[PDB]
C-alpha cells in the first residue's frame, strides 16, 4: 500500500518523455505564491499511478520540489529530518572534494528556493508551459536558473553522452515494482519519506515525499574518446574495440548496457538489451576469489562503487540484496548538443554538453552523498580486496580536480594502475524535497 | 538577367520552413573567421534556386548578412552605397520617434557584426546547428544575442500574433515573379542591390545581395484584444463582431486575409485564401471620391498606409503600380509564446511575443525607413485627403510612446479620432547587407 497517486512521478517511474526542462526559482511573494501553487500547480502535478499510464500521460508532466530555504520562505519552518536537505549542496561540496568556484554561479549558494520539472516530447511545449506558469506567478517568483535537457538521438536514444545505455539498474520496491533478475530489492522508505521502514520521523505532512539531489554535471566526451584510444590495453584486435573495451571496464558495462561480469572480453548487444539478464550478477563467480579477481569486473568500475553487490556481503548468487539503504532512484538526462564534427576532429570540447544528473532517496547521507563521498570517491573502497587499493571511480570520482588515479581497469594486471583526468566535472546543483501531491495544495500553500 | 543561384533565399523567397533563429555575432579574429566563411559557411548558403524547389530544401536553410562594423572587421572598406546602413539602425531611432531605452541592449550599438539566419521544422536541428557553427569558428565568433522565431500552430500558421494572415502581398519582381491579380511591379533593382534599374553605384562583388532591415518588434496581444471590445463603434452586431470589424479596419485585412477594400463589412475567409482575388484592389470604387471615401478602407489601415496604391495615383483599376520603388519584400515571422491564460484573463502582457520583422531592400532610404517615417508615422499621409489629417498607422506608427491619433476607423464617422496606445513596441534592431553567395567565399573570405 504505497499511495502511489500521492507521489510524484518522477520520483519512482520517471517522465517518460524525450524533453526535459529543469526550472530553478525564487520566491518573492508567499501569499501569492500559495494561491497559485495550490490553484494552479497543485492540480497538474504528475502522480506516479498518472505516468504509469500511457493514457493518463499528459502533454507536459510536471513536478515540482523545494529547497530549505524554499521551505522557509513558505513559512515551513517543520523538520523535514535531513541536515543535508537543510544546509544545502553549497555547503556539502567539500565533501565531493570539488570547489563552487565551478559551480553555476546560481547553485553556489541557496538563493534557489525550488524547481520544477517540465517533462514533454516537443520543447515547443515546455515553453508554452513555462510561459503559462510565468505568467499566472506573474511576480511572485523570479527566474534564477533553467536547464534544458533531452533523451539523446536515435541509436542514441536513453544512452548517456559518453555513448553508455543508461537506466539499466534501479532498486526495486517491496510491494511496488516486480523484480527482476539481479536487481536489488528494499524497502520503500529507503527511496519515500515516512514510508515502509523510514526510520527518521517526518512531518505528517511530508509523508509520500523524497529528496531530490540535483547535479549538472559536464561530460568531456571528445577528451574522454582519446583517452580510451590513447591508454587502450595493448592485445588485439582493432584499436577501437580495446579503447571501447577499456571504456567498459570503467563504467562496468558496454556501450550496449552488456554487463561486464557476464561478458569481460566482448560487448553482448542483445544481452544489453535483456531486461531478464543484463542485470542478472552479483560480482562473484565459480570459482575465482572475490577479493582478488578483476577479470570479471574491476574493483573500481562505476556501477560497481555504486551498488557494490556481494562486495558488501550477501547472496553470491542472485540477487545480491547488500546495501539496501544506500540505494537511489536515478531520472538524470543528457543536456547540451551531440558532439560536433569540429570538436570530435581536435579531440576538444567546445559546447557545454553532460547529464542532468538526479537522485532520489528518503535520507542524503545514505545516498548520492554517501556514493559520491564514501565509495566513488574512496581510493581504499570496496574494502577487503587485493591490492588494497582500489583507487577513484574513473567516471564520478573526484580529488579537488587532481587526475584519479584508478586500478583494476588492465585486464593482465590488476596491479596496473592509470591516472585518469577528469572527463565529469561538476557545476554543483542543489538538494530539493519533492513533496506528496497532497503537500502541495495543502501544507505548502497554507 | 537575375542569376538566382547566387541570391541568399531568404531575400526573394524566404526560407519556408517552421522555425527560424536568428543569431547576432562578433568576430573576434577576422582571419581564422574568414578561413571557416569560405570551407564552411558559404557551401551551405542557401539560395534562391535551392529553396524553390520542394526535393532540395536542406535539412537547415542558413542566409548569413553583415552589418557595417562587421563588414569593416572583414577588411572590406568598400562603399555600398547607402548612409542608412553605415550608420546602423541605432542612428536612425530618432527618425521613427522612439527611444533606444526599450532597445535589446544589443542591438543600441555598432557591436554587431552580422546575423545568421537558421530555418529548420524544428528547434532542435537548429540547435544542433548552432552548436556545429560553434564549434567550428571557435573563439574567432561570439554570440552576442539571438531570436528563437516560428510559424504559429495549428490554423494559426501563418498568421502573426494579432491573428491575422501574414505574407499575402510583395511586390513582383519583373522578370522573376509572374504577377498575381493587383500586386505592384518592380524592377528587380529596388530589391537586389546592382540589379535592373538599381541607381546606386555598387562595389562589383555587392551585385545581387540586398539590404536586410531586422526589427524585433514586441506585440501587445491581450492588450490589443481589450482595446478593440471597448472600442467597437455601437451596433446591432454582436459584440466581438465590432470588435473584430475595428482591428480588421485597423489591418486593412481581416484575419482570414480577406481585403476590406473588397469586403468592408464582413469577413470573406474564401476570399481570404485566394491569391487570385485577394490582393485585387487599388483603394477605387465607383462612383466614391477617392479623397474623403472611408467606408471601404480608412486611409490609416496599415497596408494602406504602407502600399499606398491609388492614393499615390496611378490606375483605378488593378494592378496600381505606384511607388514602385518605395517595396519592400518581407520575411518576417512571429516569436514568442502563444497568449496565455493569464495574460488572457488580465487583458495584461508578461511574456514578450511578437514579429520579428525582417525587411529586403536595395535602398533602405526607399524601404523600411521610408515607410516607417514619412508614410506609416506621418498624420497627413497619404496626401489629398479629406479630412487632412489621417492620423497614424496603429499598427506601426509612432509618437515618441504617446498614444497615436488616428482617424477614419469608425465608418460611421470619418472624422473621428481614436487616440490610441502602442500595441507595438520596437526592441531595436539592425541594418545588415546581405551579400550574394559568391561574395561569401569569395571577397568577404579574401
Ligand atoms: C556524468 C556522470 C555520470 C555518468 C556518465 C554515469 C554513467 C552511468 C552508467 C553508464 C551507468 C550504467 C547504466 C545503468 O546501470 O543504468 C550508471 C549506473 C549508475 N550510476 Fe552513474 N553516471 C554518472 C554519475 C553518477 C553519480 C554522480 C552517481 C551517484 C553518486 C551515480 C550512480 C549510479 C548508480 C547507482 C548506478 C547504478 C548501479 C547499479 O545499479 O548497479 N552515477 N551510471
Ligand atoms: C509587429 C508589427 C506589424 C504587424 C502586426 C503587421 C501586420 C501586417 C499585416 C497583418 C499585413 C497584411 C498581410 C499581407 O498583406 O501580406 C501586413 C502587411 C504589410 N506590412 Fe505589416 N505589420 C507589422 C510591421 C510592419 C512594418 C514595420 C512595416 C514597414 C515599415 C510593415 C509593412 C507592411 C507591408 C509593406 C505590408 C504589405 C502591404 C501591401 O503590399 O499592400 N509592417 N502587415
Ligand atoms: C540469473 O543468473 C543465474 C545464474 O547466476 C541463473 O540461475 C541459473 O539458471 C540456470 C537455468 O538456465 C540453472 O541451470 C540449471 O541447473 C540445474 C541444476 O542446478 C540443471 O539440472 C539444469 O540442467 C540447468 O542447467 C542454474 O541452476 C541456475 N543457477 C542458480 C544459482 O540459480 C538464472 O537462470 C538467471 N536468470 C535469468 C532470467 O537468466
Ligand atoms: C480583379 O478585379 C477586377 C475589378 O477591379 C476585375 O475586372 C472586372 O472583371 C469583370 C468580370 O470579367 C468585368 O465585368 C469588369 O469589366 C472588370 N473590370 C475591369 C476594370 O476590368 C478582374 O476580373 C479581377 N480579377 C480576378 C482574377 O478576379
Ligand atoms: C585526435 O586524437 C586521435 C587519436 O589520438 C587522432 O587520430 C586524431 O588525429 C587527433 N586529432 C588531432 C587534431 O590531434
Ligand atoms: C603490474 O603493474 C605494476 C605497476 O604498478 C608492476 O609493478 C608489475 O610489474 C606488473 N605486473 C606484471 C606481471 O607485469
Ligand atoms: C478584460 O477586458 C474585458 C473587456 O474590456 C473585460 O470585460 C474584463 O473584465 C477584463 N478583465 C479584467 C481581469 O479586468
Ligand atoms: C464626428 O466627427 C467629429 C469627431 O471629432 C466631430 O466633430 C463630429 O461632430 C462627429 N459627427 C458625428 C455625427 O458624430
Ligand atoms: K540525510
Ligand atoms: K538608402
Amino acid at each position: 500500500s504505497l499511495n502511489t497517486d500521492d507521489i510524484q512521478g518522477d520520483i519512482l517511474v520517471g517522465m517518460h518523455k524525450q524533453k526535459q526542462l529543469f526550472y530553478f526559482f525564487a520566491i518573492n511573494d508567499p501569499a501569492t505564491f500559495k494561491t497559485h501553487l495550490a490553484s494552479d500547480i497543485a492540480p497538474v502535478v504528475a502522480s506516479v499511478t498518472q505516468l504509469s499510464n500511457v493514457a493518463t500521460q499528459p502533454l507536459v508532466a510536471l513536478n515540482i520540489a523545494f529547497s530549505n530555504t524554499g521551505l522557509l520562505a513558505l513559512g515551513v519552518t517543520d523538520n523535514l529530518g535531513d541536515s543535508l536537505f537543510a544546509n544545502g549542496q553549497a555547503k556539502d561540496a567539500t565533501s565531493f572534494k570539488e570547489s563552487t568556484s565551478s559551480w553555476v554561479p546560481q547553485f553556489a549558494g541557496t538563493g534557489i528556493h525550488g524547481v520544477i520539472i517540465l517533462a514533454s516530447d516537443t520543447t515547443d511545449l515546455i515553453d508554452q508551459q513555462v510561459a503559462s506558469i510565468e505568467s499566472t506567478f506573474g511576480s511572485s517568483i523570479s527566474k534564477l536558473y533553467s536547464l534544458s535537457a533531452s533523451i539523446r538521438p536515435g541509436n542514441e536514444a536513453g544512452h548517456e553522452m559518453f555513448g553508455f545505455l543508461d537506466g539499466i539498474a534501479q532498486p526495486a520496491i517491496n510491494g511496488f515494482n516486480t523484480p527482476l533478475p539481479g536487481q536489488n530489492i528494499v524497502d520503500a522508505g529507503v527511496i519515500i519519506t515516512g514510508a515502509t521502514n523510514d526510520p527518521i520521523t517526518r512531518p505528517s505532512w511530508a509523508v509520500g515525499g523524497s529528496f531530490l539531489a540535483f547535479r549538472q554535471l559536464e561530460q568531456l566526451v571528445p577528451e574522454f574518446n582519446k583517452y580510451l584510444l590513447d591508454n587502450a590495453p595493448a592485445g588485439s584486435g582493432s584499436l577501437q574495440a580495446r579503447a571501447d573495451l577499456l571504456g567498459a571496464r570503467m563504467v562496468g558495462r558496454w556501450k550496449s548496457g552488456a554487463p561486464i561480469d557476464l561478458t569481460p572480453t566482448a560487448d553482448d548487444p542483445a544481452l544489453g538489451a535483456d531486461a531478464q539478464r543484463n542485470n542478472n550478477f552479483t560480482y562473484s563467480h565459480a570459482g575465482f576469489d572475490l577479493g582478488s579477481d578483476q577479470s570479471h569486473c574491476p574493483f573500481s568500475a562505476h556501477i560497481r562503487k555504486t551498488r557494490p553487490r556481494a562486495d558488501l556481503g550477501g547472496s553470491l548468487t542472485p540477487p545480491n540484496l547488500s546495501a539496501g539503504a544506500n540505494s537511489i532512484m536515478r531520472s538524470g538526462i543528457p543536456y547540451g548538443p551531440e558532439v560536433t564534427s569540429a570538436e570530435s576532429a581536435s579531440n576538444t570540447t567546445t559546447q557545454e554538453r553532460g547529464l542532468a544528473f538526479v537522485a532520489y532517496q528518503a535520507q542524503l547521507s545514505q545516498g548520492f552523498h554517501f556514493l559520491q563521498q564514501t565509495w566513488a570517491d574512496n581510493a581504499n573502497f570496496p574494502p577487503g580486496k587485493t591490492p588494497a587499493t582500489v583507487g577513484l571511480d574513473p567516471i564520478i570520482g573526484q580529488n579537488n580536480g587532481q587526475p584519479r588515479v584508478v586500478n583494476g581497469l588492465l585486464p593482465s594486471n590488476s596491479s596496473a594502475s592509470l591516472s585518469i583526468p577528469q572527463f565529469v566535472v561538476s557545476h554543483g546543483g542543489e538538494y530539493f524535497f519533492s513533496p506528496p501531491i497532497s503537500a502541495i495544495g495543502g501544507r505548502l500553500s497554507a
